[PDB]
Order: C-alpha cells, then structure tokens, then sequence
C-alpha cells in the first residue's frame, strides 16, 4: 500500500487523512468547493486540466484532482488499476 | 479488507472514516441531511439516482449513496 | 471481529464508534434520546419495529435500534 | 479480551472508551452524577437496581451499573 | 499488563488513560484538586481513608487513591510490587 | 520506510503529519501561503532557493520546500 | 519499554504523554513554569529538592522533577 | 527507533511529537520563534550556544536546538 497517492502532475495527498473522493457534478460538492475556496482550504491540484475528483480531507482542506475518483483510490496500491 | 469503498459510481468513502451507514426512511436521518446541506456538509454521490443509504462520517459530513447500506458495508471485503 | 454491526434492516454502525448500548428503559437515556432529536443527532435505523437497544456514538450520535442491545453486542463477530 | 463490556442486564459499555469505574459512595462522584443528569450525559443501566458503579466514559458520559466497578473491569475478558 | 488498574477497593482506572500519578503533598497539585473538586471533575476514590496517590487523566479528570503512586503504577502489572 | 523526510537542504518533516505536498502554481495554494504567513504557520525550508513543494501538515503549518512534490513522497523510504 | 517512569520519589508520568523533558535553565521554559503555575497546570514532583527536568505532557501540563532530563528518558528502558 | 531524541546537552523531545525540523535560517520561523516565546509555547533547549534547529511539535510548542536539523533526525536510531 502506498502512504502518498499521486493525485495528477506529481502532487501527492496522503491515503490516511481522505474521508472520501468525489465527482464534482452535483451542487453539495460544489457548494463544498466554493466554502474552501473562501476559507482558504481549497487546493488546487488539477494542473489547469479538468476536475475530475474532488478528494475531502479530515482536515476540512478539499483538493481537486484532474484524475477520476476511483483512479486515485486504485492509486493506494501503485497504478490506476485494481 | 478495503480501506477505500465504492460507494456508488465511482465515488470513495475511507471506511475507517464512517460512523454509520442507515436508510433515509425516517424523520431524524432527513433533517440531519438537511442540516449537512445547509451547512456545507453534505455529499451527495447518488448521480440523481435515489438514495438508498446515508453515510455520517466522523467529521459530520453526511454522503448520500445509491446502494443499499448493507451493500456499501459488504464491500469493505470485496 | 467485525468492523460494521447491522443493528437491522441492514442498517450498519461502525463498531469502533460506538460508546455504550443500552435499553430505552429510563428517563436518562430518553432524554438523550429527545436531545439528540432536536440537535439533529438522532439516528432511527428501528424501521418502524420497536426501539430495544439506544447505541451512543463518540460523535454524539445516538442510534435507535429494533434488536436489544446484547445482540447488537454479539454481532461484533 | 471483550471489546463490549456487559455493565449488567445486557447494557453493553465499549471498554476502550471507559476512563474510571467507581463506587457511587463520595460527594465528588454523586455532583459529577448530578451534572451528567442535568447536561443529558446520564445514562441508567441499573435496571430499576440500586447503583454500585459510576462509568466515567471519554465523553463525559456517565453510567450507572448495578455490579460493583470491581467486577465491571473483570468482566473484559 | 492490565488495562484496567485497581486503585483501591474495587475502584479502578483504565491504564492509557492516565497522564501522571503523583503524591498529593505540594501546593500545586493541591491546586489541581481543588479546580477539579469546582468544575466537577474530580473523582474521590479513598473510600474514607488517606489520599496517598492523584491521578491526573487525558480528559482532565482528578482521582484520589488511597493506594500510593508508584503502587498504583505497579499494579499495572498485577501486584502492588514490580 | 522513514519517519522523517528531508525536505531539502537537511531540513526534516514527519511523513506521518503531512496532508498533502502540491506544487505552488495555483492561485488557491498561493492564498494558503499567504495565510500561514500572516498567521505565523508558515515554514521556509527553501534556503533562498524556488519553491517547488508545499507541504500542508495537520496542525495546519504550511513548509515550502525547494524540491518537487513527488521527489519528497519519495523520498519516504 | 516501561510504560509509567518514576520521575523521582513515587512520582509516575505515562511515558506516552511527554512530549519533552527539559533543564529549566532558560527564561522560556520558566515563562512556562510560571504559566502553568497560574493556570493550575503545574505538578511539582520534586519534594522541595531542587528541579533538574521539566516535563512537558500533551494536555499542557508541566512536570517539575528532581532527575536529570537524560536520567528521565533512560527509565523509558529500566 | 528511539521513541525519545537527544537534541543536545541532555534535553529530550519525544520523535513522536514533532512536525517538523527546520534551520532557523528564515523570516517565517524566526516570526515563529518569537510568537512562541510571546505565547509562552517557546523551549530554549540550547544550552546558552548557537540555535541550529528549530523543532516545532504537535502542541504549537517550539523547541530551540543546538543540533542541526538532520542530526536530530537521524538520533532517531
């Protein structure tokens, strides 16, 4: 298993502090978003690329990832696949 | 064991992070969902779908999912 | 040992969650249980079917179950 | 070793989250009773008894048993 | 090791829960018992004897013990003696 | 695998509280470093060179660090 | 591995706890003596003779003890 | 691994505490160390010679080392 998990373009977010990843389409996540954004929570990840995973952080940070949800979950183990 | 868990389309819950996997079919369940929206701490990972579990986390996020509870626990194994 | 209990009708807590479970028999834990109503912590995963066992989470959640709180207990395993 | 502890009448207490288990015989003990009533952090386990033992648990709940703390601590195994 | 430490008659204390257990004699502890005696926190353990051991828990709770201190810490073991 | 990570330059942070490591290219990271500068949170472990990593850890620190994201992740074992 | 370590007379300290054991021969660490003597922080395990190591615990509490800070951290063994 | 390190003259930090390990050689930690000694929060663990680490632990305390960063590091073994 692997402790950091490559979320896109080399940023890495540790495995243990995820609470869960997300699409971003529906308004609650979006809503999440814009919360971090103005808190100053929000972490952009995604390269200028497209947000495909919103990952939420125990921390209350939330990053965003140009790579879909369950491809950064199958990450803690090594590749994109599971 | 799985420490991350296919809640429903391709959205992830960890599951050392759940408190509570339930069905919606109740008043106390629905107001704390309304709650979680109004303050920012909803998730709703349905894809419009109905929901058929509701998930309180430890950091009192509430997540909506499309399968049912027992079938989100079962896949901590699987 | 199992990480999630189902407290019936496939409703599922975490065990590792969970405080202390017991009966819905006195004035103490009903008050808990209205608290928790109107602070929006209260849970009621009985269905419908009778509350026998009240399981107090560390998050100040309090779940209201149909199956008594012993059996809760043993399906840990 | 039990992860639930069985504090009588099938009431089952998380043993991890226990911090002290005592006698309900001292004016310290019975105020932190009578706080936990009043904030709705009481719960009754005795089952109509007489209380032999206060559970302090992590989140300032209190529990009241109808077995002496003594055999409560036994009962994790 | 025991989990749960017998602080004299009958009463006990789960043992990761205890920060300190010190002699009841200086100013500052005595201190210590009496804000917690105030905020409620306090639990007298003695069963009417002599203080001869406070225990200082996580969650800022105050236990008297009639037991003396490196005997309660011993009996984490099992026996008054290590 | 390494309990401490050096972030460059012998300067060290624990793996364990680290949250994520991202590069500094983005508008709402730059407002997380501007934060913790103002708040007294933020760590400059660049001796005077660009930064290429910022690590967030839990107690909300911020630590800039002159080497890239995934060379610190890997730098764990 | 000890979990309790005697830090001088009968005086335990969960090992687990500390987060540093210091010598008190600075102006910062008696600033912090003095806050935790004020705010009902302060344990003072010393039994008058003179403080050779402040012990610095998690929930803000401060240790006074008799024992070099070195001596402190070897009872973690013995 | 040494659950205590030596970070110099006998002074000991627990390797379990600390976030992260840093030259003073910076304006933010420097604001860091004075904000601690202002809080109370600093420990001047140098012994009266040169300040080559600055150890900030999970407590918001902030500890003043003679060692360099990367020898507290490695006294971990």
């Amino acid at each position: 298993m692997m402790k950091f998990i490559n979320i896109g373009y080399g940023n890495m977010v540790s495995a243990a502090r995820i609470i869960t990843i997300v699409s971003p389409d529906s308004a609650p996540i979006k809503r999440i978003i814009q919360d971090a954004r103005e808190k100053g929570k929000l972490v952009d990840a995604t390269h200028g690329r497209r947000t495909r995973a919103v990952i939420i952080t125990d921390s209350d940070h939330v990053i965003l990832s140009s790579v879909q949800p369950e491809t950064v979950a199958n990450r803690l183990y090594g590749s994109d696949d599971f």
